[PDB]
């Protein structure tokens, strides 16, 4: 059936409907001439099927695209252009992306490629609903709200093409326009000026460098392939002394406490830098990126944890660049084979900030932390998480059951599950302790539940849990409704339901392991 | 509609079906008398609609509910018995364990409660098929293939009730007769004796004691309430000297390269169990198995690491024990409040077999390992797993395309992604590099695959890739096929997709985080 493969609801006619393209740099005024099927490469897929003209609902993803393809990770972006169909475009949304059982269903030929068939004027008549042609919509991708639109390449000749964005016109260094763009996304929000980081990264360099305690401390090092040991002792020596500098003052305040932003943890990140750069990665930036952006520990200098983006003010990265700058130079003859001086300084900033935008440019976008939906809490060796979205849903308004799946697991040795805490509401949001269980590699052991303070009742497995490498878990609560009255904020206490691990007498007090799912009150 | 509820499939009638029901200790003869409701208690739930009498089509999964109430994790089992349908009974398997959706959809009263109208002459007419009554059935728990049955009350007076196994008579110390029995389930399979294990390590401890360099190294012991660290340190010096004695050679060689089974895991063990361990609990068997059910660690004792038992000779678990034991005994004065000679030696060694018993009986039981199924591979702070059950299936013997969808997430900072090595077989399973992906927070990142050695094709992303708490991506593999010739497991070198995370010079070879997903080929 053509409902086996077309969303109806999602499927629309509009009348000068447009998208976004990402275009390459070389390409932004050619296509502006108009849209015509390429002559050289795969024009748009792999698959015959799926060859088409490609759109995007979003111009924040197109810019995503527009990327040098020789230099994909560091090279110069192109631009965004806006195209549009003049008149009535049908805008088809598919619930499935099989090209065969599209055709199949929708009763095409399985012989001819389906985007060739979508540009026929049979094909527009069926479905088109009388506009002057047919785009297939398909979700851009998980974790995003935007559609991918699939054009036929025919078709596509009505295209009006007008520019967005020429980010090459911007006259930025490096990636700069681009980000900056695809920041305008989130009005939170990180918008940092790199101009200005750059700016003060250098300064900072520069005057890091004739800085007496620093450049003695540099004295004292080996200046010679030492081992990483001695060679990270020195760095975080180096480190502690580089930090005392007055321009690296709120760097040495936000980087004190969290352990994560520890002069240890510079001198690591120094180390695995002068270990994987040599003469030809330093000399180029998209080999330098690349090298970079495989290791480990980058959150450390980039000041994110915890699921916070630390280091959020120009004047604060520039100085922990900066720092990380100066010490991967001394890293290098300690454990490298190149020009100390020249790598750092350049070649090193410039591939570092390129990766401080990828990651601020995820912290901007729209995601789950963790117990939330699907996406799971990971602590203390432990996994948990909802075994579907439905699942992390309490709907209400109605007298009934319902069934919450939670899969929990650990990464190594038996660890324990001590209970569950769980919300209710009396008749709204009741605890069915009968259907309430956890199952331990099909192993169903039962709850025995008591009510505690708070609206919170706290079930413990009949039978000791223990989960990990080979063991695993589903915990399944059972919630009963007598009252068809709707849950009201007010009535709930909190918002997540609490899995509790291991016992542990951290701070001097018997705290237990909290993992935690949260959920949401629905209809 | 009936069918949105039953799963006609699953549903038949068979003559003189049976099932088991695990009874607690006092019931096992009184039971066999014939089955009826009771008059105290909730009478199969707390939901009035699903009161009746359960069964299950597993014996073993019975005899894990005859367990003394009162004494859940600890006490004493009573037995399980064989029910038995006389003439024809329906079974009548459920889509769906909501009782309001089931009584909506089969047109039931919705006022009076599912189990009830079950056991009607009127519902027995519907969907017995001509069976003298209707068992409902239903999948009996998460990661097992066992059923529930639900019985009416007032039927199930028809039950023949015939004694299967009373735990009670078998006359075992513990719960030995339960998990012997279970252990009967898989004819690997850990099948150990513990009345030998029981047996040797009393002879282990009492001989530890009379031990020259141990009672010596007792000696050096304070005696008194000493700091944890050096609570720690004597008992890990303890545990060295401990480990010579010629009764715990085995162990010595065996527990003596993996770190989990170190000296100093033995030593954080013992002063867990001496921190939570006070004269009432341990008095109480109960008590002391519900304080020891939530400590970390107990693998270490176990030989349990890497999804494998290493302990599984009754010897080397005597071993063990008798070691661990020794050390609590020590522990205890150093950071306890009562008696070490007397818990350690006595309900200390009941209650960890207790638990020993409930992890192998774990391992015994079928289960997915990392990477297979759904559930998650945890490795160098990073989460990975198949999105679904589906994805994890390569399906073969046809032309078309298929996609796979790996959830992929770290624990905190930013740690990168490299690339994902996928297998190939010509025409047979090629990669459509142009619907490969990967989405981070909804940012559709593209793929640059080469071929490799050993039919498999490195894809690298052409933008950087970072996860991380907050920061989530989903590797989405779409694979093409020309030929609808099978996939032979000659063709298929590797059985698992390998996700790599950083680079790390470990062994002095620069190696990358190695993340799998695991799968299966069919149709």
């Amino acid at each position: 059936g053509a409902d086996d493969v077309v969303d109806s609801s999602k499927s629309f006619v509009m009348e000068n409907f447009s998208s976004y393209h990402g275009t390459k740099p070389g390409y932004v005024d050619s296509i502006q001439k108009g849209i015509q099927k390429p002559k050289s490469g795969t024009q748009g897929n792999y698959d015959d099927d799926w060859k088409g003209f490609y759109s995007t609902d979003n111009k924040y993803d197109a810019a995503g695209y527009s990327v040098d393809n020789e230099n994909p990770l560091s090279g110069k972006a192109g631009g965004v252009v806006k195209v549009t169909y003049p008149g009535l475009t049908k805008v088809l949304a598919l619930k499935v992306d099989n090209a065969e059982t599209i055709k199949k269903e929708l009763g095409l030929s399985l012989t001819e490629p389906l985007m060739e068939q979508v540009g026929t004027e049979e094909f527009i008549k069926r479905f088109g609903d009388g506009a002057s042609r047919v785009v297939l919509s398909l979700p851009f991708a998980e974790g995003s709200s935007s559609v991918e639109y699939i054009n036929n390449w025919e078709q596509a000749k009505a295209l009006s093409v007008e520019l967005e964005i020429n980010f090459e016109t911007r006259g930025k260094r490096g990636q700069d326009a681009m980000y900056e763009y695809m920041a305008q996304a989130c009005a939170s929000c990180i918008n940092l000026d790199w101009d200005v980081i750059r700016d003060k990264t250098k300064t900072k360099i520069e005057s890091l460098k004739e800085h007496g305690p620093i450049k003695n401390k540099m004295s004292e090092s080996p200046n010679k392939t030492v081992s990483e040991e001695k060679a990270k002792q020195y760095l975080e020596e180096f480190h502690q002394t580089a930090l005392e500098h007055p321009e690296l003052s709120e760097l040495k305040t936000v980087t004190g406490t969290n352990p994560v932003f520890a002069g240890a943890n510079y001198a690591a990140w120094a180390v695995n830098v002068a270990q994987v750069i040599d003469s030809e990665t330093a000399d180029n930036l998209e080999k330098t990126t690349a090298a970079l952006s495989i290791l480990p520990g980058i959150g450390s200098v980039m000041g994110i944890a915890d699921g916070a983006v630390h280091h959020n003010t120009e004047e604060i990265v520039a100085q922990s660049i900066a720092l990380s700058s100066l010490m991967v130079a001394q890293a290098i003859p300690l454990v490298g084979e190149l020009v100390d001086i020249g790598f750092a300084a350049y070649n090193f900033v410039e591939s570092i900030i390129n990766l401080f935008q990828v990651v601020h440019n995820s912290y901007n976008r729209p995601a789950y932390s963790p117990g939330h939906k699907t996406q799971p809490f990971l602590h203390d060796g432990y996994a948990v998480s909802w075994n579907t979205v439905e699942d992390s849903i309490i709907r209400t308004g109605f007298q009934g059951e319902s069934g919450h799946d939670i899969k929990i697991t650990a990464e190594n040795t038996p660890l324990p599950i001590a209970g569950v805490l769980l919300p209710t509401i009396p008749g709204k949001l009741d605890v069915n302790k009968s259907k309430t269980h956890i199952s331990v590699n099909g192993r169903k052991i039962r709850m025995r539940c008591r009510a505690i303070d708070g609206d919170v009742t706290f079930c413990r497995p009949k039978s000791p849990v223990y989960v990990g490498n080979g063991v695993h878990a589903n915990l399944h609560v059972a919630f009963h409704r007598s009252s068809s009255e709707k849950i009201h904020s007010n009535e709930i206490s909190s918002d997540s339901i609490g899995v509790l691990g291991y016992q542990k007498t951290v701070d001097h007090t018997k705290v237990n392991s909290k993992l935690s799912l949260f959920f949401e009150i629905k209809s």
